[PDB]
RNA sequence: UAGGCAAAGCCGCCCGGUGGAUGGCUCGGCUCGGGCGCCGAAGAAGGGCGUGGCAAGCUGCGAUAAGCCCGGGGUAGCCGCAGGCAGGCUUAGAACCCGGGAUCCCCGAAUGGGGCUUCCUGCCGGGGCCGAAUAGGCCCCGGCGCCCCGUAAGGGGCGGGAACGCGGGGAAAGGAAACAUCUUAGUACCCGCAGGAAGGGAAGCCAACAGGGACCCCCUGAGUAGGGGCGACCGAAAGGGGGAUA
RNA sequence: CCGUGAGGGAAAGCUGAAAAGAACCCCGGAAGGGGGGUGAAAAGAGCCUGAAACCGGGCGGCUACAGUGGGGCAGGCCCGAAAGGAUGCCCCCUCCCGAAGGAAACCCCGGUGACGGGGGAGUACGAGGGAGGGGGUCCAGGGUCUGCCCUUACGUCUAGAAACACGGGCCGGGGAGUUCACGGCCGUGGCGAGCCUAAGGGGUUCAACCCCGGAGGCGUAGGGAAACCGACAGCCCGCAGCGGG
RNA sequence: AGACCAAUCAAGCCCGGUGAUAGCUGGUUCCCCCCGAAGCGGGUCUCAGCCCGGCCUCCCCGGAGGCGGCCGGCGGGGUAG
RNA sequence: GCGGGGGCGGUGGGGUAAGCCUCCGCUCCGAGACGGGAACAACCGAGACCGGGGUUAAGGCCCCCAAGUGCGGGCUUAGUGU
RNA sequence: CGUGGGGUAGGGGGGCGCGGCCGUGGGGCAGAAGCCGGGCCGUGAGGUCCGGUGGACCCGCGGCCGACGAAGAUCCCGGCGGUAGUAGCAGCGAAGAGGGGUGAGAAGCCCCUCCGCCGGAAAGGACCAGGGUUUCCUGGCAACUUCAAUAGGCCAGGAGUUAG
RNA sequence: GGACGGGGAACGAGCCCCCGCGCCCGUACCGAGAACCGACGCAGGUGCUCCUGGGUGAGAAGCCCAAGGCGGCUCGGGUGAC
RNA sequence: CGCAGGUCGCAGUGGCAAGGGGGACCUGACUGUUUAACAAAAACAUAGGUCCCCGCGAGCCCGUAAGGGUGUGUACGGGGGC
RNA sequence: GCCCGGCGAACCCACCUCCAGGUGCACAGUCCUGGGACCCCCGACGGGGCGAGAAGUCCCUAUGGAGCUUCACAGCAGCCUG
RNA sequence: GACGGGGUUGAUGGGGGGGCGGUGUAACCCCCGAGGGUUUCCCGAGGGGAGAGCCGGCCCCUCCCAAUCGCCCGAGCGUGC
């Protein structure tokens, strides 16, 4: 079956135009979906906000990051009776290593870049400027507990979709931008 | 002081994901009316197993196994559900439909005898094979149930069928605002036995001094007479009108 | 498929006119993704439509010194194309009429006084109803937030429910006075000292419809257990109505 | 030990009678308009039910009187004190 | 519908008493909105079709809170009391 | 005209909606039903129109008939939440490590070395019932295994049980 | 298997050599802390049903080690508060 | 299996393995059995004691019946109580 | 256990609740009058939510059962007798 | 999570050397040893001497190794009373 985008080419251009002051048309959009991925549902929505507004190549840094368990990813909204954490951006302290998510992104990531690529657009000036995860189809299964009951033991698939857009140089962003109070 | 100005969180709309409602559809169901109506030792129904080039299920079929023969209809396509890959069949008339035949494994009333495994096994007669042998052994085919009728030759019963029919055995729950007689009910159910229908049927009748005229079924008589802790409740018959008529 | 067994037993329909069933290029280990195609439409084989709950993203409003939901009034921000008004709405000014109700300054009389009374004055004003002029730009409606005022979830038995009385996580779909017989009564319709046919029969354009069928049922007379017997227009009061004054 | 007789025993399980009965408990689905109660008396194996009256409602007949108040005339009464 | 309940009155009658039991009567709640009583079915006021204007009822008028830090006399020193 | 306007149970009177039928009048591929949002009308049940989506049926009016209206029944069936990325994946006296290979990918698959557990046995040898192909070979990883996987009692294809 | 009897033939063995025949069904694998039953790849139950080397020791006890098997009573790592 | 001598340790059945003991009362004699899943007991049973029905075509018990159990038995026996 | 990686449920759930003293179907998160609180997150506990579990087994009521008893009302076998 | 210290302009952890401490005297070598035998050059539990040996989640000294390379947050402007 065939995923469509939250967001169309030509809502793209105009949500680039709101953010960042420039005009482009949908020849630089580049798109990716990685429909139903057996990972956590709740940490590929925590990833999908975070990456968001970064370049394609510091996407890419930080998830290879997250992978050595050496840069970890905000959790904002399912955080009950989730641990704090030292942090290297400010403004928040749970914090998670999605190990298994990071790794399904950096393929997704590929994807878009090869995306983008292959339509002529440059690299270096790729900016995410939309990624969301939906919980996809599950797949059922069942755990026997005690006194003859079953209960459910379900995967839950995550559908991601991605957009990017060709910048002007001049208003990409240079650095990480980790304000999560300001963000 | 308020704005730029933002945490987690809240409300609303749009888009997406999930879900499968709604709407439309209908080769399915249900109800009513009409027809038609038995099958089985000539081995049934039911079941098991097998059967397709690639085939698991369903459907069909039975080692001749989605099929064989003859005839009629039907003419050019065909190889079931089932839209694939092959290879074939068919104008010397197929597929398909209708009538008549052939084949029809094992179990099954099952019937040579068994059967704790739908498989095993005996005797007699005939045949084949191994074998030097005519011995011995092995295999194939046929007969071999019980109870009866008949002098015998021979013949009969058995099992099945959605409901309906005939004979017998035969409750309780509930109702009676408790409950026992009673009712429920000669019901449910059980046992036996038939037919395409069964049962009934040809006055030791009914009536009332006037007369009907075998029987069954329908309408009525009638919830009348009558039965009944005369309570709940139960409940005719003759007569009259019809279906049909022997 | 469940139970040793007697027995018990689900869920599950829909591509398109036609496969035209998605060539080819790039990426991926692959499911697959992007580009590019087919078709009127992706309707894409997880296949018509595709709601709500639910989850993600975007947008509008709020957000860390202020206790929550609902209603009214006033305001902030945002939407306000169509289907509503724009002959609108709002402000100012002027004019007219005006219900119930209705002052004040000031003069006079009283009281220690709060205040009362006569005049001013049934005036100024007053719900609303009419007419005109100047100015402005949307108004209505909607989302959300704030201020002020008001406000004790629902369904239920109960004298008494916000109850520490019980039931519901949410959403969708489903989900409860029916039919026959008999009786009483009502509202109408046909016929009327009579009313109706039942079973059934003939015809049909064949369960409809037309015609026949009066058996029987109820009514026309009651009293009595039964044998048995078996019925009014005479007088008064008087509503309606009619006649007289 | 009223144990156990297939997770079942002061009398198994399956299917049937069977939609057993329940004065008891739960539920009973659209809108507006008119009027508007009762928990009293009597009887009942009656006391968580039901019937006959009181109280509600709707329709019809009938046809001129009626009475939750007061005054007076003529009566009754045996309470407070 | 045949479970009633509240206020007041019959020293009703009973009971140590009871938001107690059992009678008699008017009213109210049940089935009655609304103002007052701090809240509060039945205490006080009062009976609601909808919108608006006005005036009163109970009760209140220092602030919370609309309206008086209202007027004369007297008492209390306990924050009694309100 | 009314010193008319509260009301539970209950009685009485009128209307709205749903499915079909008998009539009548219409709409629809130049877009029916359904669906999302919105304006208008009606006290109200509800009606109607607009924009979007959709792709073939539907509606007004009169009459008639019902398998005819839901917020609730520890209601039924389905779907889906918060809980929550939480509990558990400890306890019953074994456990892993290094190097190499394979592979897209390896703590976990294959090989060696080291370390450990059983050894009258939750563990080695045999085997009944029961199970019925789970056996063996080749290949594989969508699902299945409380984690992983290139492994497997899993999946696909092939094969295998010999008696005086 | 033996003995004790009865009947029959003229041949003929339990010894030696030599010839022939022996049907039908089962036979894989698990046989259990993952192949059985318990809804499960379930610490239960069935079956430890039958068998088991060396040292110590009374011992088929425990402990240690062979033959033989296992690291699959199918999560891993870090920390070293309560 | 014993004797003599030497000698070390906190500890010599050094781990493993492996009885705490005594006095008295109530109670059931004892071993045994029992509420599978809250009772293991003083409850049940027991050997022993005693009574009853019975000479067998009996006594007691089962079956609609045909018939059956005790009984392939016989008072030192079968059945029934305490 | 806690922290990290991986898998990934359930109970329960009208909505969801700071404290005091009142009021009320007499034991209030929601009403009244006060007192407080910057918001969010982690760990822990078990005082409260008349916490969750289970249509109270206690007790009563029903012209409801079951089983058991006998000197209940009846009835039927069995045995004895004509 | 936080907190505190150091971060080359440095003794923050490790290594090395030293101090202090725990245990109890390793190896090698020499002597004694109840007794027995290849007769007294062998066996032999054990005792003595010299040397301790092993070890430190403590202290000092010493740059030998590592405290590196790097990644971020951050006010700046208006308006009214
Ligand atoms: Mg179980
Ligand atoms: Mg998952
Ligand atoms: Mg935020
Ligand atoms: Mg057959
Ligand atoms: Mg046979
Ligand atoms: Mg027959
Ligand atoms: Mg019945
Ligand atoms: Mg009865
Ligand atoms: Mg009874
Ligand atoms: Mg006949
Ligand atoms: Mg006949
Ligand atoms: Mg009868
Ligand atoms: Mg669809
Ligand atoms: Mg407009
Ligand atoms: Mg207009
Ligand atoms: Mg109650
Ligand atoms: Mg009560
Ligand atoms: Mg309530
Ligand atoms: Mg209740
Ligand atoms: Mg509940
Ligand atoms: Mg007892
Ligand atoms: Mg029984
Ligand atoms: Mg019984
Ligand atoms: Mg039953
Ligand atoms: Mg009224
Ligand atoms: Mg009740
Ligand atoms: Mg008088
Ligand atoms: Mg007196
Ligand atoms: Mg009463
Ligand atoms: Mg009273
Ligand atoms: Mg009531
Ligand atoms: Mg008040
Ligand atoms: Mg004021
Ligand atoms: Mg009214
Ligand atoms: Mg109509
Ligand atoms: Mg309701
Ligand atoms: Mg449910
Ligand atoms: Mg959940
Ligand atoms: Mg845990
Ligand atoms: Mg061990
Ligand atoms: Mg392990
Ligand atoms: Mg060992
Ligand atoms: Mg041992
Ligand atoms: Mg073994
Ligand atoms: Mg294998
Ligand atoms: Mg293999
Ligand atoms: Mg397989
Ligand atoms: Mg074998
Ligand atoms: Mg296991
Ligand atoms: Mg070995
Ligand atoms: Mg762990
Ligand atoms: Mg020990
Ligand atoms: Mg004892
Ligand atoms: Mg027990
Ligand atoms: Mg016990
Ligand atoms: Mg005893
Ligand atoms: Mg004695
Ligand atoms: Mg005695
Ligand atoms: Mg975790
Ligand atoms: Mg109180
Ligand atoms: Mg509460
Ligand atoms: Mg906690
Ligand atoms: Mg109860
Ligand atoms: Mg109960
Ligand atoms: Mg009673």
């Amino acid at each position: 079956p065939h995923f469509h985008y939250s967001l169309t080419d030509e809502q793209a251009a105009e949500l680039v135009f709101k953010k960042y002051g420039v005009r482009i048309t949908p020849e630089q959009i580049a798109k990716a979906y990685a429909p139903e991925q057996r990972m956590s549902w709740k940490k590929s929505v925590e990833v999908a906000r975070f990456i968001k507004g970064m370049t394609l190549k510091q996407a890419k840094a930080w998830l290879e990051d997250v992978v050595k368990l050496k840069r970890p990813i905000p959790i904002k909204t399912f955080k009950k009776k989730q641990a704090h954490h030292a942090t290297p951006w400010e403004g928040w302290p749970v914090a998670k290593w999605p190990v298994k998510v990071a790794k399904r992104y950096l393929q997704l990531l590929e994807n878009l870049e090869n995306n983008a690529k292959f339509k002529g657009l440059d690299v270096e000036r790729l900016v995410i400027i939309h990624a969301a995860a939906h919980k996809g189809i599950k797949i059922p299964n069942i755990m026997p507990r005690a006194f003859g009951r079953a209960t459910p033991f379900n995967e839950e698939t995550v559908n991601v979709e991605i957009v990017a857009a060709e910048l002007p140089k001049e208003v990409v962003p240079k650095r990480y931008k980790l304000n999560l109070v300001k963000r």
